[PDB]
Order: C-alpha cells, then sequence, then structure tokens
C-alpha cells in the first residue's frame, strides 16, 4: 500500500465500526498512544500521519496541495478507501477534525460522526467573528516566521499547550514538533492561520461532537458555539475543565473520558 506507507497507517483492534484518529499540527499518531488501548477491544482503530509530519517523507509534501486544507481532506478520503473503511467515527484534533469535516462534505458515506478536539474554522477576527487574533497581530507574526522559526515554534508552545517546559506533555510535543522540516511547518502554519472555513460549515451535515478546553489561546470558547450554530447538521459542544490547545496530550485524565463518551454516544 503506497498510500498506507506514506501516511504510516496503523490498524489495531477489531469490530464492525472503525475509529479513525487524526492528529493536529506538530504531532503525529503517537499522540493518541494513551487513548488507543481503550478502543481496540470494541472498535477497529485506524491511525494515520498527516503529510508534513516529521514521520512522513518531506519530498511528498506538495506545497500547493497542502496550502489549502482540503488537500488533507483528499488524503484522508484516499486512506479510508484504501483500507476499506466507511461510516467511520473520526476523532481529530484541531485542523485534523476540520479536514475531516470538509472530507465529510465530499464523501458523506465515509463518516458516521466527527469527534472534534479544539476545532476552529478561522483564527483571524473580522467585524462579526472573533477567532482570537487580530489581523495586525497575526500579520506581524507570520513575517517573523522563517527568519525566527525556532523562537516562534518553541516560544508559543507553553502558551499553546498551557504546561511547563519540564512537563512530559511539553517534552513529547516538542519531540514531534522539532522533527518537522522548517519550510514545511511554515507552509502548514501559514495555511492554518489563513484558513476561513466559515462559508462552508453549513454544508457539513455529519453529526459533530465539539470538545473544547475552557481556556485555549488558539480557540476562544465562543468559537465552539459559532461552529455549532453554523454547521449544517446536528452538533454538541462540551467545554472541558481544561486549559491549553492539546488537552488530549496535556490533560488526558480529563480529556480521554470525554472523548470516549462522545465516541460511544450519538447525538
Ligand atoms: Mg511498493
Ligand atoms: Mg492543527
Amino acid at each position: 500500500s503506497s498510500i498506507g506507507l506514506a501516511h504510516n497507517v496503523t490498524i489495531l483492534g477489531s469490530g464492525e465500526t472503525t475509529v479513525v484518529l487524526g492528529h493536529g499540527y506538530g504531532t503525529d499518531q503517537s499522540v493518541w498512544k494513551l487513548l488507543v488501548p481503550y478502543l481496540v477491544d470494541d472498535y477497529k482503530v485506524l491511525l494515520y500521519d498527516h503529510m508534513g509530519a516529521g514521520t512522513t517523507n518531506p519530498d511528498y509534501f506538495d506545497f500547493d496541495r497542502y496550502s489549502s486544507l482540503e488537500g488533507y481532506s483528499y488524503d484522508l478520503i484516499a486512506i479510508l478507501e484504501e483500507f476499506q473503511v466507511s461510516k467511520c467515527i473520526y476523532v481529530g484534533h484541531s485542523m485534523s477534525s476540520m479536514a475531516a469535516a470538509v472530507a465529510s462534505i465530499f464523501r458523506p458515506d465515509l463518516f458516521h460522526k466527527l469527534v472534534m478536539i479544539s476545532p476552529t474554522p478561522r483564527l483571524i477576527n473580522t467585524e462579526e467573528y472573533y477567532g482570537g487574533f487580530e489581523q495586525k497581530v497575526m500579520d506581524e507574526t507570520l513575517r517573523s516566521l522563517d527568519e525566527n522559526f525556532k523562537s516562534l515554534s518553541l516560544g508559543t508552545a507553553p502558551l499553546l499547550l498551557a504546561c511547563d517546559l519540564e512537563s512530559a506533555a511539553m517534552q513529547e510535543y516538542c519531540r514531534t514538533l522539532f522533527n518537522m522540516r522548517p519550510d514545511i511547518a511554515c507552509c502548514i502554519t501559514r495555511m492554518i492561520c489563513g484558513l476561513d472555513l466559515r462559508p462552508y460549515l453549513g454544508h457539513v451535515t455529519v453529526p459533530c461532537h465539539i470538545i473544547q478546553s475552557s481556556n485555549d489561546i488558539m480557540v476562544p470558547v465562543a468559537v465552539g458555539e459559532y461552529l455549532r450554530k453554523n454547521l449544517g447538521g446536528p452538533s454538541v459542544v462540551e467545554v472541558m475543565p481544561t486549559e491549553g490547545h492539546l488537552p488530549h496530550l496535556s490533560m488526558p485524565e480529563v480529556t480521554i473520558p470525554v472523548v470516549l463518551r462522545h465516541i460511544r454516544q450519538d447525538i
């Protein structure tokens, strides 16, 4: 399988229903290592690495394909078809779940529901939409980017994860963050910050479980309610007693039981 190897696909567990696990920026499928053992006896589990992750071949990273989020959506579709999966339960962190939302638009037959950890359709504020970052504030960061990539990559990590440099979560996050090729991570960073999925949320019809931290510098709690009001299908919002943008990594004791509930229960 050329597509399975390029994305380091792993298949665990068994069952009529498949849980697909998609990771966020700067991580890979190993971020799910504490959730997977609670799924394998009741579901088949599919794990894949998004293109551009440190565990994938840099040469495969097409800068135009992955300058728009649906480039990732098409990869997900190709993986699901290759491994004979339909009507899956997709669990995704951050733009991975947004890539699966758009994937569900193209191929509703591939998704039974979406469990979304810290999703946002747009980071930039406008006159009606508070994404958490003013245009001027975001612009004077992206110009920094490759000239000061190390400082931005690591310097924003403690605020993003909301945990210490000595913590295991920060250590594990930086382990995978530091393996990305800088020009790939700048391209992906520039796509996420420039993303505006708001015009298309009404065409997402698959049920969506929106899981949030009560304090996420990247996702204001109102962004979750915005998603819920603008998705075209059913949705539920759960704001966890967590902080940081990667609560499945930094606070698994709270987050994993929440994720399992939304995996097991339908809206
Ligand atoms: Mg071959
Ligand atoms: Mg992300």
